């Protein structure tokens, strides 16, 4: 009955657990679902059509494991036009989603004992992927008064000789924060003084961004091109959740080793999805009006929640600059009791209270390494969001702040 | 410039290397391509249509990571109807292809130092996937006079306390051999006396089988259900190479741990591919007439090559019982010299000679752990095969046997 130590010490993704729990409950139990971050739009018409055309034209046989040339060349043009980055097509590795991209990158560059520096709140997979490579997660807490942005001084103090990989998610999952160029530059100068330290730049939410914030690719900073693994994809910006199409861009020697690894553990992205990705990149800079319409809806949802929830006593919010998540501080309510439920002690019991007693499904902050908050996804309709706020207010009424 | 020890010691899949080499050469250089094993048929009409319908009906948003219920239930019915196996839907884990299925299975059950028993000739990824889990490959050579089938006595001798996983590929890649029930039973009784030993049963080529041979699922043998991880898929039988749809069936506790792992490192199979898989399973027992037509073509190609190549001096062949590979013994020609090329010393130089001087691309046996042979894929037309044989004859003419 035994299992490997790597897998048995692995922690289930609470994002997926709660999501599937809410789905299954939706039996015949109506639950407001704000856990997993999945765009509530159809794949854009021309993208879907390219996928259909791929099938109809029999584009279902062997394709290059690393990705078809047509897609990798289109990805190089995107990186240059949108991010100012110069890559050759063999510096691109196309995978089945960004989760696989990140894993292969970590396995490729992290030796046993190496330290992976992960700012909190973090996306749930960063720590677990680190452990899978026999690497040691080095978590750096951030503060809500600082938009959950990394403080350079904290970075420096935690650097050792074993420091190998720094993970930079911008715009962030779960906080929605966007690293300004100013801060990236300071981090860069720190990185530059540590020959062994590489940077993983997770830019999947790049186009989900709200003015005046701007996205700055870390590979674009002075001396950082040689240090940076750029991870990006299609699912969030183009509503291609079921397609699964991610990619990695980076230094030749690293990308070549990830491609070798992928060749032994994966078949690569589907040929059908890759054709769809080509058409998605064909929509123009930043996905054009297609993606702009979607961003405009996200922005309207953001503003509704931020004003609605921020008014509430003992609720603290950082107005997000991108993505589609709110990382809300309800910690003031910890220590109080809700009749019929019990004590609200932390983010997990609070979320469980929201779910059991008010049928709203959110994800507790402890899954992202910050127990002071709970994450809401607002890739859902405005009416759902209105109903969710009404329930959150009612839920917090019998509780006590601080 | 450094990389992890796991990845730098990883060996590139020569199957993919030669395949991409031949493709790229096909510039404007005509090469007979018989390396990678990819069906030369369109995805069946109703399967392709289900994929198109999935896209058109907007089935592109969140799906359960482990696989949609509809597909996992259909997979359970297949396993019962075709293989005599009883699984619950939560004993099925749907992945992006069988390569990922196998990796997660290995990472889940193999602790560092555990030994993975791999009969040779083997599929190229088994040893490398073992190393990725910090496990130790234990290769057992087989003999061509014995249809490259495992000898129980050799299995017993190599068993230690560190023995954790035995990998059984039937019908085999690369040899095309099919394990009879008789032999599986003897192996089973050996397995049964070693509490820690599990079995990975790779049955992806199950329906590509030529009478009188029959496929016997290892999980069906006495006391083996609790010991067996069954890996299967869609790409080979249903010509779904670009779809990427594999699955694992096994004991609940193991499958649950693989599902947890998959949740942190992958997004799972595309939603579009999963709908296509449902329709594929809907074709009936063994894929019905659809798959039967394809098997009939493979069988005709097998018979042509086996008679054509077997006549040639110093060429030894085992008539395959399934899959679509020939593992041909040219070793008699080793030690001879070909003017304009040089010495033919082993399977790699021989293959290189075929490729450079006669534009036929095959894969040397050393990639499968047996340097005495070279592998040919006959998932190509009869005319290509006829041309390949004509070139192989001409190539061997100036060489010397034994
Ligand atoms: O699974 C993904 O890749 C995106 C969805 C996600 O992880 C999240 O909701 O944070
Ligand atoms: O890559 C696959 O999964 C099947 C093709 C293959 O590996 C082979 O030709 O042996």
């Amino acid at each position: 009955m035994s299992l490997s130590p790597r897998v048995q010490s692995l922690k289930p993704s609470k994002v997926m657990v709660i999501t599937d729990l809410a789905a299954t409950l939706v039996s015949g139990v109506p639950v407001i679902r704000l856990a997993a971050g999945e765009p509530d739009f159809d794949t854009p018409k021309v993208v879907a059509e390219a996928g259909i055309n791929a099938i109809r034209e029999g584009f279902t046989r062997y394709t290059l494991n690393a990705g078809i040339t047509e897609l990798r060349e289109a990805i190089c043009r995107k990186l240059k036009e949108e991010n100012g980055l110069s890559y050759a097509p063999d510096q691109i590795l196309v995978s089945n989603g960004a989760k696989q991209s990140l894993l292969q990158a970590v396995l490729a560059v992290c030796s046993p004992g190496d330290e992976v520096i992960i700012p909190a709140p973090y996306w749930v997979s960063y720590t677990e992927q680190a452990r899978l490579a026999d690497a040691t997660p080095v978590v750096i807490p951030t503060k809500i008064s600082n938009n959950f942005l990394l403080d350079p001084k904290d970075l420096e103090s935690k650097l050792t000789e074993k420091s190998r990989l720094l993970i930079l998610c911008s715009p962030s999952n779960p906080t929605g924060s966007v690293y300004p160029k100013s801060l990236l530059e300071e981090i860069a100068r720190i990185i530059a003084k540590h020959p062994r330290l590489l940077v993983l730049s997770d830019e999947i939410y790049e186009h989900i961004i709200y003015a005046p914030a701007t996205h700055t690719s870390f590979a674009s900073l002075p001396d950082m091109y040689e240090r940076t693994l750029t991870v990006n994809g299609f699912s969030k910006a183009f509503a291609m959740t079921g397609w699964r199409l991610g990619y990695l861009a980076g230094p030749k020697h690293i990308v070549a080793a990830c491609s070798k690894l992928q060749g032994q553990v994966s078949s690569g992205a589907s040929s059908i999805a890759q054709k769809a990705g080509v058409a998605a990149l064909g929509l123009g800079k930043a996905g054009g009006e297609t993606v702009a319409e979607m961003v405009k809806a996200y922005r309207e949802r953001r503003d509704f929640l931020v004003k609605s929830l921020g008014d509430i006593k003992g609720v603290k919010i950082s107005e997000p600059q991108g993505a589609f998540y709110l990382f809300i501080d309800f910690s003031a309510y910890y220590g109080s009791e809700a009749e019929g439920f019990g004590l609200i002690n932390d983010s997990s019991s609070l979320a469980l209270y929201f779910l059991d007693k008010f049928q709203v499904a959110m994800v507790p902050g402890d899954a992202f390494g910050d127990d002071s908050c709970i994450r809401i996804s607002y890739a859902t309709s405005l009416d759902v969001l209105q109903a969710a706020v009404e329930k959150i207010r009612k839920a917090l009424e019998p509780l006590r702040a601080t």
